[PDB]
DNA sequence: TGCTTCCTGCCAATAACG
DNA sequence: CGTTATTGGCAGGAAGCA
């Protein structure tokens, strides 16, 4: 499945067939269902298989359309963080993941996720 | 070069378990 | 049913397009 590698006391694990490290062993499992496929991800809506849950998911709010991430500086809403940081530092000359609070997500609802609590 | 999708450390939510 | 193991949401940078 993988093997260990220390460093200074640090531990990485590595993937036996691509031969990727990973600082947690969770990281390692997860990344390792693209090799071997044991569990699939198929979308509710549509043909595509992911090898990943969350992968699936954004695929899946892509679907719905509902737009998630909003600007707290003018009201815009977009669908992932890409497109919002995007907004924010050409339009607002601010950087989201820097020093402050620049935008809300907003809880999931045009499907069922799993549901922060904050 | 500007979207589009992928990646992984972190940990909360959820599930399995005795 | 507390208690341990698992899952996968999230950020934000990396990578993959055309
Ligand atoms: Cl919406
Ligand atoms: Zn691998
Ligand atoms: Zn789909
Ligand atoms: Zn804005």
């Amino acid at each position: 499945d993988h093997y260990e590698l220390i460093v200074d006391g640090r531990v990485y694990y590595i993937c036996i067939v691509c031969k990727r490290s990973y600082v947690c062993l969770t990281s390692l499992r997860r990344h390792f269902n693209i090799h071997s496929w044991e569990k699939k991800y198929p979308c509710r809506y549509c043909e595509k298989v992911f090898p990943l849950a969350e992968y699936r998911t954004k695929h899946e709010i892509h679907h719905t359309g509902e737009r998630r991430y909003q600007c707290l500086a003018c009201g815009k809403s977009f669908i992932n963080y890409q497109f919002m940081s995007s907004h924010i530092k050409s339009v607002h000359s601010q950087d989201p993941s820097g020093d402050s609070k620049l935008y809300r997500l907003h809880p999931c609802r045009s499907l069922q996720i799993r549901q922060y609590a904050y």
